[PDB]
């Protein structure tokens, strides 16, 4: 009673094996128990970490405080290109330790320095506050790149989930601001519309990790806001092509078996009849997150994945 | 030209691998290219850090602010008994990434909580300011460690090379303060004497990995203050038995290929001639910091002597 037929046959066993391990829906623990699956889930798989260098730095921006860790491809000397990094965990969780894998193979893969941003989580803060801690540290880059040894004139945003929601907002309020100017967004399986009534949504509703009740919870706890949620910076799927118009080049991955599918799916449509440039590529028999989830890091389809996100920074984020 | 006979096959290879890549002596260089030769060369070999969470804390103690790596076993409930980690690296070198996989071997072997100590480097700092914000932190440890999560009444120092000096004094720091109780000291082969003429210091001069040349750079960095040089929080060698007695229980692990191994042993001895209860082991076939440098990490030998490290911890924090 988990997965679907054309899951691919290591995501099927995972999925088997979570559920056997039972345990109450992620949804009904406190944010910190939850926070806590994740980071136990993370720290149980042995994981190449090698080939980088990370280095935190706080920085004043906007008028607040913002943490950083800076990911740069190890043994390199010089100026690098650069790619924010936005991570994912609906919100609540997640976090630089739990996403460094990750991060990791971005970081190795396209040969640029990554930015993580230590946004707040929900609920501790709502929209639009991550939000705006992201923008605000994506400008920052792009002026004071050369502290961090990187060029940023050369900047891209990246993220998976909600953290594909942050990074593509991020291009929208960099839109809005006329700076900083962007080469690149990748979302991997974005969050991009609160709403719930999607294909994708109706048939993945349950046993294939990301749950609809999940969903909904992550967006309460970001916010209960109505209004909120329609704005284009909650919704960037409600977006007018006017609105995405200018937008930068866009990698979008999605996930077969993702309750998400859709609407990352209609987002690339969006961006594409706006006149943005835009490669959508459906990576089929994978779930949400595939990207993130250290159990799969070594399914042959899923370092495909990887290998691509990485070289498609690389492509877009070179000398021109 | 490189080792000697009876160095251990693997680590004689990596010597001489060290050989034929060339290079100007680590002492001939700026404190920052230094520190990035420790940092490329650890990042550079794909190393199993599993197991752990890790997060950063920042605390104010004694009249400062320092900066805490937690690192405790993952999956894990409940409070957790601790030990502070010093980290070697000449004190010119060295941080918590580069030392982030020994760090690891030592939390999961011994199922106890590691505390990093980010102390601040020579030569932006000299003598005794990192010995002073290592033992601040210790203190902090033992008063507040519901705070990380640990019971600090349970609580060991460790630290490998100028580490493993820096925890030898913090040991006599808190026997001169009364404060805090400490079950243990775990010293991976300590610098324990501004002097370069043991019969260790002549036969491994150079070819070794550790070289005199670098020794006496590091303690030029330190200090070079003769004076203070003399004194038991530099060189706990030169301490008396009055001054050794009443110390935690130590193990010392020293390398027959170090230059340091003959201070190291003789320190060994001077704790048991003072009464304190040690146990003194010499690795045969190893160079110096066997436990840190990741090219080594998969040596039969040194798996064990980490094996045999989180065993000795586990052992001296479990409820009496």
């Amino acid at each position: 009673g988990s997965g679907s037929p054309g899951v691919e046959q290591h995501t099927q066993a995972f999925l088997e094996a979570l559920e056997q391990g039972g345990g109450k829906p992620l949804e009904q623990l406190s944010p910190k128990d939850a926070r806590a699956v994740l980071t136990g889930a993370q720290a149980s798989v042995k994981v190449d970490l090698s080939g980088i260098e990370v280095k935190e730095r706080t920085i004043q921006a906007n008028g607040q405080s913002i943490k950083l860790q800076v990911v740069r491809p190890a043994n390199v000397k010089g100026e690098l290109p650069v790619f924010m990094f936005f991570h994912g965990g609906g919100w609540v969780l997640g976090d630089f330790p739990t996403h460094q894998r990750l991060i990791r193979d971005l970081v190795v893969g396209s040969g640029a320095v990554a930015v993580y941003v230590d946004y707040t989580p929900s609920p501790e803060s709502h929209y639009p506050t991550a939000i705006n801690q992201a923008y605000a540290a994506t400008q920052w880059v792009a002026e004071h790149g050369k502290e961090i040894g990187v060029d940023g004139k050369r900047l891209a945003v990246a993220g998976n989930a909600v953290g594909g929601n942050m990074a593509a907002v991020v291009a929208l309020k960099a839109k809005e601001a006329g700076t900083p100017a962007l080469r690149f967004q990748l979302l991997l399986h974005p969050v991009t519309d609160a709403s719930f009534e999607t294909a994708s949504y109706k048939q993945f509703a349950d046993g294939h990790f990301l749950t609809t009740g999940m969903m909904k919870w992550f967006w309460d706890n970001y916010t209960t806001d109505a209004k909120a949620r329609e704005q284009i910076y909650a919704s960037p799927l409600r977006a007018s092509s006017e609105q995405l118009k200018g937008l930068p080049p866009a990698l979008v991955q999605t996930a077969e078996f993702d309750v998400l599918r859709d609407e990352g799916e209609a987002y690339a449509r969006k961006l594409n009849a706006a006149g943005v440039t835009v490669t959508s590529v459906r990576y089929n028999g994978m779930i949400h997150d595939y990207g993130l989830l250290n159990p799969l890091s070594q399914v042959p389809a899923v370092k495909a994945a990887m290998r691509q996100a990485g070289t498609e920074l690389k492509v877009h984020l070179q000398l021109e």
